């Protein structure tokens, strides 16, 4: 796989008989400062999300339940990645096009974001994404 | 009670699902320095009760349910968390006991500070004093 700005984070759970606990801290497990946490639930494999990019926004994606595929695209290379467990995090860094699909029904995705929500930061035209690479 | 509030989180719902977002000093009254989550839970194995002096937290039941018994020194309250569009803000100086997790429930915690092993106040009388 040749995509530069992403990384699989095989996170460390602490397990005991009460359950499993995973923790992520700014500039530690997450290579940025958390400004925003959001989560998506009530998902459906017939209803993918839209492809778009961001410029400066970084994220870490954790499948809290169920599964999905993320197609990542750096302008050059693309890679499909299945998220299907809550102890794996997908770092998506700067200048990445991505598209999330095949959510198992009712799957839940947790996202840690480096910056606040801004609809203007979504790049929906692929050619515009290329140009700014 | 005291330093604690049920947050009705606003969700965006469309045919792809529902999204809820929480942002530093907006939905959450602090800078989120840490996020953790607990899963693989079991109604037989409650968490130990304890307090924190300065840590603030927002809890969100991502799946399933649990009971949080809050104690401010004077009073106590049970809160059943059971839906993902509700958060529980737990402010400073609060004793809490989490219990009664439905099997495999999952709880998301947003925290105002980095994890500190010796910031747990695990003795109630000791809590009362300070
Ligand atoms: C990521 C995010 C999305 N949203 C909104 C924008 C959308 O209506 C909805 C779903 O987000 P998203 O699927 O990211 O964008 P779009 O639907 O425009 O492709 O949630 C927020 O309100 N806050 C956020 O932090
Ligand atoms: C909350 C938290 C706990 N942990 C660890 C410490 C504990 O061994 C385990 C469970 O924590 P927790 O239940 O808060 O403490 P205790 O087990 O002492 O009641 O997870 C972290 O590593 N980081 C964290 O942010």
């Amino acid at each position: 796989h040749m995509i530069k700005n992403c990384k699989i984070l095989n996170l460390r759970a602490i397990r005991d008989n009460r359950g499993s606990l995973i923790a992520l801290e700014n500039n530690k497990e997450v290579p940025f400062e958390i400004k925003r946490v959001y989560y998506i639930f009530d998902t459906d494999p017939n209803f993918p999300r839209g492809a778009h990019a961001h410029k400066n926004l970084e994220q870490v994606l954790i499948m809290m339940s169920g599964s999905c595929d993320i197609i990542l695209n750096d302008g050059k290379n693309y890679e499909k990645i299945c998220l299907n467990r809550p102890d794996i995090g997908l770092y998506i860094g700067k200048n990445m096009w991505r598209e999330m699909k095949n959510f198992s029904y009712g799957a839940k995705l947790l996202v840690l974001a480096s910056d606040f929500y801004d609809a203007a930061a979504y790049i929906r035209n692929y050619d515009e994404f290329l140009r700014n690479i």
